[PDB]
RNA sequence: CGAUAAAGAUGAGACGCGUUUUAGAGCUAGAAAUAGCAAGUUAAAAUAAGGCUAGUCCGUUAUCAACUUGAAAAAGUGGCACCGAGUCGGUGCUU
DNA sequence: ACGTTTGTACTCCAGCGTCTCATCTTTATGCG
DNA sequence: GCTGGAGTACAAACGT
C-alpha cells in the first residue's frame, strides 16, 4: 500500500523531538516486538518521541591542553639541551647535580643521592638560602660579580631564566638603559627642535589619552612632528607620514613591529631624512615608557635590573613585615596569632603558608591596618597594590625576553673568562632562550600527526640550530596555507589560485565583456565585441586605466579604435566591475610593459602574486621573489616584496584554463575571449551540453564520491552541539522510514530554535533520491522549513501551553505541534495566522465570522475543520505515553578532576606517575568512570577464606579503560574478582536505562549513583492553568483576552491542590524522596494565603523534584530543598535492564534477575 | 552592488600564575603534654597514567541500543487494522 | 550476639589569567 | 554552575 504520512522534526542542541502524522493528523500507535529474556513479547506504541544527549563540545580545551603539552616538552627539551650543553664539565665539578635536580619531588627515602638540591650538604645549603635569599640575589650577583662562581650557581640562575623566559610580543633589541620618560620625552622635543612627561608617560591611561594628554599640554610650538613622533612612542605607532612628515607616500613607522625597519627606510626615501632623529627619540621614549612599571628601579648602579627590582620587592616586604609584626604586638595583642600562624585566614600565614592571593590578604589586613596607628605608608602601600610582594606574583606577565636576555648576556660575559666553554656556546644558549618555532611552521612532525604541515629539507632532528637548515621554511608556510584553504568546489582534487591572479582578473574581463554587447550601426545587433576587438578594448581601456572604465570610455575607446557603428553597448552596465589591478601595480613597479605583456612570463607573474597573497612575514617574501631577481633590478626587488596582497577567490586556474573540450581544445576563458560569435559566458559553458560541463559534474561524483552522513554533517559551519543535533536527527528519519514498512514520508518539516537550509538539504538529498526518464528530480519528500514563531503563536492562541518543567514530553509535543501547523499551513495558502481565530478582529472591532471548515481559496481543500482538530490535538498532547530516550553515550574527557591533592592515607588517590606511592606524595582524586560493567563471580569474603558468590557493578575508568578492553578476565581477576563468568559480563555506559517495581526507572549515572527515569504525565488541564497563572502580568495580548485569562485563573485557584496532589503521588510512587517531599508539602501549606501568580512561579519551581536526570536542589518560597541523591546501585542489580533504539519503539529487555 | 565591522568555528606558536612532593637546620622552657618566641617572599620536578609509529610527535573534539554478518567501513533483523488510555492495554485478521 | 557492611543524611569541592598569527562562514550596517 | 566523587557521623540490616 502507499500509507501515506509526515514526519515532524525539532533538532535542538540538546534534544531531538520526532513525530509522525497521518493524513488526518494522527499520531499512529503500533505494536512493537520486543527482544530479550524478559516475559513480555509485544509492547503498544505510539509514533512521537524525543531524543536526548549530552552537548556536543568545542575542540578549544582539546586544542589548549595540546598546546600545553607541547609547551611542557618543548620546556623539558630545553632543560636537557641545557644539561648536555654544562655536563662535560658538571661532571667535573659535581657529578650528579642534574640527578639531585631530577629526584627533587621524590621523598628523602625515594631519593638516591641526597635530600639537599644543590650542594649535596646541609651547611652550604644553609649558606646559599642565607647568601642569596631569592634566585634573583643570586642573579644579581652573576650579572655583576667580576669574580669566579661555583657552575651550580650559573647554571641555576641561567636555567631559571631559560625556563621562565618571559613574551616574544616585543620586536626589536631593548636596551634597558633608557629608562627615564621625562628626560625622553624632553629629549625628543629637543632633537626636534635641533633639527610632567614621566607623569603622563607611565600614566595607566590609554595610550589615545595619553597621546591626547600630552598633545593637550603641549609647550612645543610648531612641532607637529614631535607630536606625531610621540604618537610612535608612547602609542608604539606614527600616523601616515605623508601628512604628518610630508612623505611620498602613506607610512605608518609602527614600533615593535619587524617591519618597522623597512618602513622607516621607506620614510627615510621619502621623508629625506626630516624625521630621522624624531624616529630615534620615538624608539628611546617608547622603550623607556615599555620598562617603566617593568623596571622600578634606577637603572645606573647594574645591568641587570629586573634582579634590582626584585630585590627591592623583597627588602620592602622585610621591612615592613617586621614593622607590621612590632605595631600588631604592640597594639592589637589579640590577633598576633591569627595573622602570623594561622593558615585558614587570610592574613599573612594564609598569604604565605595556606592559598591566600595577595588581594584577599590586602582585603583582610586593611581594616587591621585603620584602626591602629603608625599604619600609614604601609596603607600608602597597600592602595598602591606594594605592601608585603612576591617576586614570583601574576604580574610578572610583561617581562620581556630581552631583559632576561640582557641578564642572561652579562652572565655570560662576566663568566667567560674564567669558564671557556661558555665563550664557545654562548650563542647556543642565548639561541635556547630565545629560539621559538614560528606560527606557519607548527609541530616537527614526521609524519605522525594529523596536525602537522611542516615540510623537512633533510632527514635529521630539528635542534634549535638547524632549523633553518632542516625545515624548508618556504614549503612549510607554503602547506600552513595550503591546507587551511578550501580546495576547489567544482574539481575537489587540486587547490585553488589567489585571489589577486593576474589570470582571474583577466577571466573577470573578459567574462564581463563577452556578457556585454556591441550595438551595430544599421541591425543594432547585440552579439558581442570580436575577440581581436575584445582584446583591443582591454588593451586601450582596461589595461590603461586602473580603476574601472566608464560607459563614456568604453564607447570613447570603440569610437579611438575605428570608425563606431554604433557607440551603444548591450548587456552592459554605467561602469565595468572587473580592473586590471594586479597587472597596473606591477606597471606601476616594474615599470616595463614586457615581462606583464607577454605571455611566456604569466606563470612568473601568478608565482609572484603568489607569493604576495601566501606570505605575510616578509623574510619569506623576501626569499620567494629573490629566486625571481634575475629578471628585474635591485631597487623593484625590494620595492614589490613590500606589497602585501590579501584575499582568495572561489575559482582554480584548471577550471578557468585547464579544461579544454576535446571537441573544441579552447579554454574557458578562450572561450570567453572568442566564442565564435556565440557569446557564453562562464555561467553557459557551466551548464550547457559542452564538453566542459560533464567533466565538472564527474570530478564532482568521482572525487569526495564517499562523501558519508557523519562527514557531510561535521564538515558544515555552525557549533558542534546543533550539529549532533542534526546527525541525530538523521538517524531518527531514517529509523522512522523503517518503522513504517520503509514507505516514504509525504512532507518532513524542520524547526531549529542557513544551517536550517542546509539540514533541509541534507534530508532533501537522502529522501528525493529518485530521477525521471529525462533525469529530473521527483520530489516525492517535500522536506519543509519552518520559523520557530509560528508554532509558539498557535501554542498560545488555541491555549496548547507548555511549561517545560514538568516533564521533556514538550519536546515531542513541539515536534507534533510543528509537523501540524507546517502541514496545515502548505495547504491552506499554497496577518497570515489570521486565518485561525474563527472570532477575527477587525479595525473596527467587528469579529468577522469564520467558516468552521476553512478551505483553499483557489481550490477546494479540508485544510482546518475548526471541529475534532481540537479534539485530536488536545489528546496527541494530553497523551501519556511517549518515547524519550537519553542517548546512551561512553564518556570521555579527563580521567579525573586536575586539582593535586595532598597526601593522605586513603586509597582513592589515584598515582600521578608509575612510582609514586600516592600515600607519600598525592595525587589525583574523583575518577571519571568511562562505563560500568556488571560481573558475576566470588570474592574472598570473611577472615573464614569463604567464597561467597556476588554480583556487582563495577564502574571502569577511563584509564582502566584500555587495560580492561584489552583483557577482561585478566583485569577483574587484578581487580579482586576470582573464576568470573565471561559471558556474562554486561557494558553499561551512561545512563542506561533500568525497570523496577511500579514502573519506577532509574539510569545508570555512574556504577555508584543512579538517576531519575520517570516522566509525571500531568494533563493538558493544569500545564495550561500553570502557564496563564504564571504570565498573569506578561499576558500580552487585547485587553478583552487578558480579563477573560484573568477570570479563569481566578475561577480555578483549586487546581493547585491537584497539582500538588498529582506531584506527590508521582513521587511517593517512583521519586521515593520523602524527606524531601514533606518539606515539599510544609512549604505549601505555610504559603497557602499568597497571590496565584507567585504561588504558580513556585509550583512551577517545584517540578524539579520529579524531573527526568539528576537530582538538584530548587527553592519553592525562600526555603531550598536539597537534593536526594541515589547513591546506591544495589537496586538495579535486580532489576530490567533496558535497551532501546534511537526512537526507542525497537526495544531489548534482560531481565537481570535471571542471570546469575 | 562592491566594502568594512562584529560574533563564531578550526589550527599553530608563547608567557604568567596555581597545585603537589621535596630542599631552605627552627629556638627556648617543659619529663612529656603543650606553651612562649623566631621565621615566612625562593628553587627543582610533574602538570592528564602514558603510547609506538620514538617525532623538540600522539594522548581530554567529533562517533557509540541489542541482535546477525563484515577486518573495518558497512549492510541486514522486528506483520496489519480497529476500540480504548496513567507510562500503553484489548480485540479481530494473517503470518 | 558481636562485627561488618550497607543505607541514610549532610557538607564540600571542582585549573585559571594574558598575548601573537592564520584560514573559513554567518549577520549586520550604511551606500544609493 | 552542574552533578558526580569523597569524607564523616550514625544506625539498620545482614553474616557467622
Amino acid at each position: 500500500m502507499d500509507k501515506k504520512y509526515s514526519i515532524g522534526l525539532d533538532i535542538g542542541t540538546n534534544s531531538v523531538g520526532w513525530a509522525v502524522i497521518t493524513d488526518e493528523y494522527k499520531v499512529p500507535s503500533k505494536k512493537f516486538k520486543v527482544l530479550g529474556n524478559t516475559d513480555r513479547h509485544s509492547i503498544k506504541k505510539n509514533l512521537i518521541g524525543a531524543l536526548l544527549f549530552d552537548s556536543g563540545e568545542t575542540a578549544e580545551a582539546t586544542r589548549l591542553k595540546r598546546t600545553a603539552r607541547r609547551r611542557y616538552t618543548r620546556r623539558k627539551n630545553r632543560i636537557c639541551y641545557l644539561q648536555e650543553i654544562f655536563s662535560n664539565e658538571m661532571a667535573k665539578v659535581d657529578d650528579s647535580f642534574f640527578h639531585r635536580l631530577e629526584e627533587s619531588f621524590l621523598v628523602e627515602e625515594d631519593k638516591k643521592h641526597e635530600r639537599h638540591p644543590i650542594f649535596g650538604n646541609i651547611v652550604d645549603e644553609v649558606a646559599y638560602h642565607e647568601k642569596y635569599p631569592t634566585i634573583y640575589h643570586l642573579r644579581k650577583k652573576l650579572v655583576d660579580s667580576t669574580d669566579k662562581a661555583d657552575l651550580r650557581l650559573i647554571y641555576l640562575a641561567l636555567a631559571h631564566m631559560i625556563k621562565f623566559r618571559g613574551h616574544f610580543l616585543i620586536e626589536g633589541d631593548l636596551n634597558p638603559d633608557n629608562s627615564d620618560v621625562d628626560k625622553l620625552f624632553i629629549q625628543l622635543v629637543q632633537t626636534y627642535n635641533q633639527l610632567d612627561a614621566k607623569a603622563i608617560l607611565s600614566a595607566r591611561l590609554s595610550k589615545s589619552r595619553r597621546l591626547e594628554n600630552l598633545i593637550a599640554q603641549l609647550p612645543g610650538e610648531k612641532k607637529n612632528g614631535l607630536f606625531g613622533n610621540l604618537i610612535a612612542l608612547s602609542l608604539g605607532l606614527t600616523p601616515n607620514f605623508k601628512s604628518n612628515f610630508d612623505l611620498a607616500e602613506d607610512a605608518k613607522l609602527q614600533l615593535s613591529k619587524d617591519t618597522y625597519d623597512d618602513d622607516l627606510d621607506n620614510l627615510l626615501a621619502q621623508i629625506g631624512d626630516q624625521y630621522a632623529d624624531l624616529f630615534l627619540a620615538a624608539k628611546n621614549l617608547s622603550d623607556a615608557i615599555l620598562l617603566s612599571d617593568i623596571l622600578r628601579v634606577n637603572t645606573e648602579i647594574t645591568k641587570a635590573p629586573l634582579s634590582a627590582s626584585m630585590i627591592k620587592r623583597y627588602d620592602e616586604h622585610h621591612q615592613d613585615l617586621t614593622l607590621l609584626k612590632a605595631l600588631v604586638r604592640q597594639q592589637l595583642p589579640e590577633k598576633y596569632k591569627e595573622i602570623f600562624f594561622d593558615q585558614s585566614k587570610n592574613g599573612y600565614a594564609g598569604y604565605i603558608d595556606g592559598g591566600a592571593s595577595q588581594e584577599e590578604f590586602y582585603k583582610f589586613i586593611k581594616p587591621i591596618l585603620e584602626k591602629m596607628d603608625g599604619t600609614e605608608e604601609l596603607l600608602v602601600k597597600l592602595n598602591r597594590e606594594d605592601l608585603l610582594r612576591k617576586q614570583r606574583t601574576f604580574d610578572n606577565g610583561s617581562i620581556p625576553h630581552q631583559i632576561h636576555l640582557g641578564e642572561l648576556h652579562a652572565i655570560l660575559r662576566r663568566q667567560e673568562d674564567f669558564y671557556p666553554f661558555l665563550k664557545d656556546n654562548r650563542e647556543k644558549i642565548e639561541k635556547i632562550l630565545t629560539f621559538r618555532i614560528p606560527y606557519y611552521v607548527g609541530p616537527l612532525a614526521r609524519g605522525n600527526s594529523r596536525f602537522a604541515w611542516m615540510t623537512r629539507k633533510s632527514e635529521e632532528t630539528i635542534t634549535p640550530w638547524n632549523f633553518e637548515e632542516v625545515v624548508d621554511k618556504g614549503a612549510s608556510a607554503q602547506s600552513f596555507i595550503e591546507r587551511m584553504t578550501n580546495f576547489d568546489k567544482n574539481l575537489p582534487n587540486e587547490k585553488v589560485l589567489p585571489k589577486h591572479s593576474l589570470l582571474y582578473e583577466y577571466f573577470t574581463v573578459y567574462n564581463e565583456l563577452t556578457k556585454v554587447k556591441y550595438v551595430t550601426e544599421g541591425m543594432r545587433k547585440p552579439a558581442f565585441l570580436s575577440g581581436e576587438q575584445k582584446k583591443a578594448i582591454v588593451d586601450l581601456l582596461f589595461k590603461t586605466n586602473r580603476k574601472v572604465t566608464v560607459k563614456q570610455l568604453k564607447e570613447d575607446y570603440f569610437k579611438k579604435i575605428e570608425c563606431f557603428d554604433s557607440v551603444e553597448i548591450s548587456g552592459v552596465e554605467d561602469r565595468f566591475n572587473a580592473s586590471l589591478g594586479t597587472y597596473h601595480d606591477l606597471l606601476k613597479i616594474i615599470k616595463d610593459k614586457d615581462f606583464l605583456d607577454n605571455e611566456e612570463n604569466e606563470d612568473i607573474l601568478e608565482d609572484i602574486v603568489l607569493t604576495l597573497t601566501l606570505f605575510e612575514d616578509r623574510e619569506m617574501i623576501e626569499e620567494r621573489l629573490k629566486t625571481y631577481a634575475h629578471l628585474f633590478d635591485d631597487k623593484v626587488m625590494k620595492q614589490l616584496k613590500r606589497r602585501r596582497y590579501t584575499g582568495w577567490g572561489r575559482l582554480s586556474r584548471k577550471l578557468i584554463n585547464g579544461i579544454r573540450d576535446k571537441q573544441s581544445g579552447k579554454t574557458i576563458l578562450d572561450f570567453l575571449k572568442s566564442d565564435g560569435f556565440a557569446n557564453r559566458n562562464f555561467m553557459q559553458l557551466i551548464h550547457d551540453d559542452s564538453l566542459t560541463f560533464k567533466e565538472d559534474i564527474q570530478k564532482a561524483q568521482v572525487s569526495g564520491q564517499g562523501d558519508s552522513l557523519h562527514e557531510h554533517i561535521a564538515n558544515l559551519a555552525g557549533s558542534p552541539a546543533i550539529k549532533k543535533g542534526i546527525l541525530q536527527t538523521v538517524k531518527v528519519v531514517d529509523e522512522l522510514v523503517k518503522v513504517m514498512g520503509r514507505h516514504k514520508p509525504e512532507n518532513i518539516v524542520i524547526e531549529m530554535a542557513q544551517i536550517t537550509k542546509h539540514v533541509a538539504q541534507i534530508l532533501d538529498s537522502r529522501m528525493n533520491t529518485k530521477y525521471d526518464e529525462n533525469d529530473k528530480l521527483i520530489r516525492e519528500v517535500k522536506v519543509i522549513t519552518l520559523k520557530s514563531k509560528l508554532v509558539s503563536d498557535f501554542r498560545k492562541d488555541f491555549q496548547f501551553y507548555k511549561v517545560r518543567e514538568i516533564n521533556n514530553y514538550h519536546h515531542a509535543h513541539d515536534a507534533y505541534l510543528n509537523a501540524v501547523v507546517g502541514t496545515a499551513l502548505i495547504k491552506k495558502y499554497p496577518n497570515i495566522m489570521n486565518f485561525f481565530k474563527t472570532e477575527i478582529t477587525l479595525a473596527n472591532g467587528e469579529i468577522r465570522k469564520r467558516p468552521l471548515i476553512e478551505t483553499n481559496g483557489e481550490t477546494g481543500e479540508i485544510v482546518w475543520d475548526k471541529g475534532r482538530d481540537f479534539a485530536t490535538v488536545r489528546k496527541v498532547l494530553s497523551m501519556p505515553q511517549v518515547n524519550i530516550v537519553k542517548k546512551t553515550e561512553v564518556q570521555t574527557g579527563g580521567f579525573s578532576k586536575e586539582s593535586i591533592l595532598p597526601k593522605r592515607n586513603s586509597d582513592k588517590l589515584i598515582a600521578r606517575k608509575k612510582d609514586w606511592d600516592p600515600k607519600k606524595y598525592g595525587g589525583f582524586d574523583s575518577p571519571t568512570v568511562a562505563y560500568s560493567v556488571l560481573v558475576v563471580a566470588k570474592v574472598e569474603k570473611g577472615k573464614s577464606k569463604k567464597l561467597k558468590s556476588v554480583k556487582e557493578l563495577l564502574g571502569i575508568t577511563i584509564m582502566e579503560r584500555s587495560s580492561f578492553e584489552k583483557n577482561p578476565i585478566d583485569f577483574l581477576e587484578a581487580k579482586g574478582y576470582k573464576e568470573v563468568k565471561k559471558d556474562l559480563i554486561i557494558k553499561l555506559p551512561k545512563y542506561s536505562l533500568f525497570e523496577l517495581e511500579n514502573g519506577r526507572k532509574r539510569m545508570l549515572a555512574s556504577a555508584g549513583e543512579l538517576q531519575k527515569g520517570n516522566e509525571l504525565a500531568l494533563p493538558s488541564k493544569y500545564v495550561n492553568f500553570l502557564y496563564l497563572a504564571s504570565h498573569y502580568e506578561k499576558l500580552k495580548g487585547s485587553p478583552e483576552d487578558n480579563e477573560q485569562k484573568q477570570l479563569f485563573v481566578e475561577q480555578h485557584k483549586h487546581y493547585l491542590d491537584e497539582i500538588i496532589e498529582q506531584i506527590s503521588e508521582f513521587s511517593k510512587r517512583v521519586i521515593l524522596a520523602d524527606a524531601n517531599l514533606d518539606k515539599v508539602l510544609s512549604a505549601y501549606n505555610k504559603h497557602r494565603d499568597k497571590p496565584i501568580r507567585e504561588q504558580a512561579e513556585n509550583i512551577i519551581h517545584l517540578f524539579t523534584l520529579t524531573n527526568l536526570g539528576a537530582p538538584a536542589a530548587f527553592k519553592y518560597f525562600d526555603t531550598t530543598i536539597d537534593r536526594k541523591r541515589y547513591t546506591s546501585t544495589k537496586e538495579v542489580l535486580d532489576a530490567t535492564l533496558i535497551h532501546q533504539s534511537i526512537t526507542g519503539l525497537y526495544e531489548t529487555r534482560i531481565d537481570l534477575s535471571q542471570l546469575g
